[PDB]
């Protein structure tokens, strides 16, 4: 082999680019990893390897505490690490994946994702009831849910990768031109990005808000699915218990046959409670926000039989501005080469990839 760019175990091997894992800052500065994280349980939602993650964050956690059940909740395949950076506060929480292609770019929050399987023209306008045949609901710069209509007319197109960047723009134009949305997509909360060599696209908001893809054509675009699922905040550890449970407990104010404490709960300004497929309580707010407290001894020592505990627990959306900006320093990426794209590093004549190449004058294997 020639200069620098590959051991390998008369062939030419022009290397354009390197196999990479993601790199993420999440979260604020810390004096120490063992400085409080967070004050409050919550949830660190994020997806990668085409898997939702929901990383449980409890009330008092430390920066090493959060560092480490990043690891524990994905079975080290995302990496909660710290890094000493700059400035007073050196500590910084890293996210960072343990292994290289682009289908392991790390989005935060809410995402929809599509698949377009063909070429077909499009046209994209509005249906004779007047609707959009395709409009993009996201929550906006308010906290309200708005409207975006997708509007585009796209001759059959030369390929699926030409068709999606098209697709791509159309959306980002919108969202550019709307006041709702404009400083989101600047701010980078809000992106849609292309995937799979062309194949997908992605709308992420990192903020974690709802996404919908409406209209008579969302089909066409290819989204399997076209809304995302509200994930719910509080769901207890346990069944409730069985007999008689006594004393008073409070919801953010309120005071209380895990039937019976539902609709209780339901009779509540901006509190929700539903029992799920295995028979736990599942509580909801409109704030995304929840104070449990016990109202007399009996309440404090009661808050356990119904699975809970005395604190506050918040949803990531409602914490996500405080606990969890997140920025990329690197993006996952396939490596690219001619002799050709790939996932990793590892090219199997046995190859590893480790640098570029100067255009002219590449790898000889030889």
């Amino acid at each position: 082999v020639t200069g620098d760019a590959l051991s390998a175990s008369d062939i030419k091997v022009d290397v354009q680019n390197l196999a990479q894992g993601d790199i993420n800052e999440l979260g604020a500065k810390f004096s120490s990893r063992d400085d409080i994280f967070s004050q409050v349980d919550t949830t660190l939602k994020f997806y990668t390897q085409n898997k939702d993650y929901a990383v449980n964050i409890k009330a008092g956690m430390t920066l090493g505490d959060v560092a480490q059940s990043i690891t524990d909740a994905t079975n080290g395949e995302v990496m909660g690490i710290v890094m000493k950076t700059g400035g007073n506060d050196p500590y910084q929480l890293m996210v960072n994946t343990k292994n290289t292609g682009e289908d392991n770019r790390v989005y935060f929050g809410s995402h929809l994702q599509s698949t377009l399987t063909n070429k077909n023209a499009l046209s994209l306008g509005v249906d004779g009831s007047g609707k959009s045949e395709v409009s993009l609901n996201l929550k906006g710069a308010d906290g309200n849910m708005h409207e975006v209509p997708i509007m585009l007319e796209l001759p059959e197109s030369a390929s699926i990768k030409q068709k999606n960047t098209a697709i791509q723009k159309a959306m980002e134009q919108a969202l550019e031109n709307d006041p709702n949305f404009k400083n989101l997509i600047a701010n980078g909360d809000i992106s849609i990005d292309t995937l799979h060599g062309g194949e997908s696209l992605i709308i992420n908001d990192r903020r974690g808000g709802n996404i919908e893809v409406k209209g008579s054509k969302a089909k066409e675009l290819g989204f399997l699915q076209t809304t995302t699922q509200e994930s719910d905040l509080l769901k207890s550890s346990r069944t409730i218990k069985e007999g008689k449970l006594e004393g008073v407990v409070s919801l953010n104010g309120q005071k209380l046959n895990t039937d019976a404490i539902i609709q209780a709960i339901n009779a509540k300004e901006g509190l929700s409670a539903f029992k799920n497929a295995e028979g736990k309580l599942v509580i909801n707010s409109k704030t995304g926000m929840l104070t449990i407290k016990g109202e007399d001894a009996l309440g404090k020592a009661s808050l356990k039989d119904l699975g809970l505990n005395a604190g506050m627990v918040q949803s990531y959306e409602a914490s996500q501005n405080t606990l969890f900006m997140s920025k990329n320093l690197q993006k996952a990426s396939d490596s690219a080469f001619t002799y050709i794209t790939r996932p990793t590093n590892e090219v199997n004549v046995n190859i590893t990839l480790e640098q570029t190449t100067e255009p002219n004058k590449p790898a000889i294997i030889s």
